[PDB]
């Protein structure tokens, strides 16, 4: 599991939312 593979999505709706 990484966070950096998922922050990556977690910035990513976490910057479209």
């Amino acid at each position: 599991e990484m966070r950096i593979s998922r922050i990556i999505l977690x910035f990513l709706f976490l910057r479209k939312k």
